[PDB]
């Protein structure tokens, strides 16, 4: 027989099967969890493909008696605990590439949704309001400001952050950059300025845009003690993961005015809804369905890509052939 | 006495009177139309400062028996007939520098709201749409697009335009533009790519957006002759002015698909209403309230700058002592 490879969380493999055709037996199971994959899958998978909706623990982990392989069909992986799942001998990998400037494009239509605040004015205009005399265009526009001489506090300099601060650039902004772990002389070669702290990059930021991965040390980085730290009435925006920001933290804020709007792509719980959550009654709010990723080329990209990373897999020697693999410290 | 200067189509006149106290005496009527404006001002009034809510004809400004002055709160000056009041005797003059940067930011930003559809994401949202699933999330989101090596025709290379083009280019966009009124050469100045036709313009960009003046000779410049020859699913985005597209025209474009989706922050009749016009039905449509020009920073330069002009008008030499003049030519 072939080696069975299983998309985890989705039912499409349309894509993908051209490419592990002759080299796996390809199932899916669109399954939230672990509980609603098959014994079949748990027993006999060597290989697996998965998005964003599940999350694997080392409990989970230890459920898969032949696996050896796990790619996830996207940039993030904080939903798997690479760690242990590198100790029970089972490789993780991404696809880094795909959407880097389509997260970026998102960012920015974000960040320009809130000085220019296009969206809510879309949405009163659907909900009837008649916008007649140039008083009331400052009135129900009240809040839009002037972007050039705004400084944009950039969180996590990486392949997007880069792509975001290339673009902010063009639009006047001041750029900041706050990332503890790249090397001397990165804001140099970009001509950015560098800051040292997280409080440092709050303190100068008229807006905050999050482009970090979810890490074990940066989980809700953005709590009630560091939202304090950021200028009044500041910006928010988030393409990056949920998990960075405190919620509710975040909801008191904006009620109280302390930040006048925040852009959201990602949440603590998805899929996000306006009616649960510690969001329910948060003013001046933009969220989109965690779609920043999403293009037709991208997605064909990263799912093609991944294919192929698996394929590396079950032909090659692990972890060597793989391409993109991100746990081979913990790889036994 | 000292000489009557009245906002015509507005209510506030704070930002105005600390320049203005010791040289005129400042009135404002509020009104729609010339109908509103109490004859008092008609036969008075010296200076006029006006926005564009309020349109004059020859016939309106033939009503005005001591004016010498129109200023235009704004860059657009469509709504006055400068022909004809300059043969009146009547110097028209606008504020064209307060509110570019702050008109192309908004345009991007409906740009990028077309290509994301983060503006249609949030809306699904508000709705109540559950996007759980990898699949659901392409399906709420179809179509978004990859923006690099989209190509974005460029109707109109002035202040806006180029501000627009400039921050394009930084998305990966490759920008086209048609201006048959600017110099040989301006296209090798800024690095962009030039047409010669409104028809090669259409034919190779992906997303079109208005950023001309209103003339006499590009009204309904976007008709459903035009309209036909733009590419399948183009976008068409229009912060310029209402009266360049014939909304008729659009909306069965919009229908049909032949446009895959508009934004609009202008509109042939306006205040704009989804429930009046002939874009009450049309699909995959943005609009904003005539808001592309506000920021807080904008409103107060144009309104200073406005009234200063008045000032230089009373106190100095007409045409000579007016600065931002724009009918010289017929001005008597
Ligand atoms: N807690 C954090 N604060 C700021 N930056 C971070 C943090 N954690 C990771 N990063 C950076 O975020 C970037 C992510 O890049 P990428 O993986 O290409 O999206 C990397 O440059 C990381 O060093
Ligand atoms: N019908 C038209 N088609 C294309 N460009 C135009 C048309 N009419 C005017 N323009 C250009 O639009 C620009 C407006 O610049 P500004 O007045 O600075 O916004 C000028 O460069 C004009 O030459
Ligand atoms: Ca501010
Ligand atoms: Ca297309
Ligand atoms: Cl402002
Ligand atoms: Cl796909
Ligand atoms: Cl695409
Ligand atoms: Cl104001």
């Amino acid at each position: 027989h072939m080696p069975l490879v299983a998309l985890l969380d989705g039912r499409d493999c349309t894509v993908e099967m051209p490419i592990l055709k002759d080299v796996a037996t390809v199932a899916f199971c669109d399954a939230q969890s672990t509980q609603e994959i098959h014994e079949k899958v748990l027993n006999e998978a060597v290989g697996a493909l998965m998005y964003h909706t599940i999350t694997l623990t080392r409990e989970d982990l230890e459920k898969f008696k032949a696996l050896r392989i796990i790619v996830r069909i996207g940039s993030g992986f904080d939903n798997i605990d690479i760690k242990s799942a590198g100790d029970l001998g089972i490789a993780v990998c991404n696809v880094p590439a795909a959407s880097v400037e389509e997260t970026a494009d998102s960012t920015l239509c974000h960040i320009l949704n809130l000085y220019r605040r296009a969206t809510w004015l879309h949405q009163a205009l659907r909900e009837g309001t008649r916008v007649q005399s140039v008083e009331q265009i400052r009135e129900v526009a009240s809040g839009a400001a002037r972007i050039r001489g705004e400084t944009l506090g950039i969180i996590g300099l990486g392949r997007v952050g880069q792509a975001v601060a290339l673009r902010a650039k063009a639009f006047g902004f001041n750029v900041l950059f706050y990332d503890p772990y790249l090397s001397d002389g990165v804001e140099r070669a970009l001509g950015l300025q560098r800051v040292s702290t997280l409080q440092d990059l709050l303190f100068h930021s008229d807006c905050v845009t999050l482009h970090c991965g979810l890490n074990e040390h940066n989980h809700h980085l953005i709590n009630d003690f560091t939202v304090k730290q950021m200028r009044q009435g500041a910006f928010l925006v988030n393409t990056a993961r949920g998990g960075l920001v405190d919620e509710k933290a975040l909801a008191q804020a904006l009620k109280e005015g302390r930040i006048r709007g925040a852009a959201l792509d990602v949440h603590e719980s998805e899929p996000f809804s306006f009616s649960q959550g510690p969001l329910k009654d948060a003013p001046n709010l933009i969220c989109t369905p965690h779609a920043a990723w999403y293009s037709e080329q991208a997605s064909i990209e990263m799912r093609e890509e991944a294919a192929r990373e698996i394929r590396r897999a079950i032909t090659g020697r692990i972890p060597d052939s793989l391409k993109n693999c991100v746990n081979k410290d913990h790889l036994t």
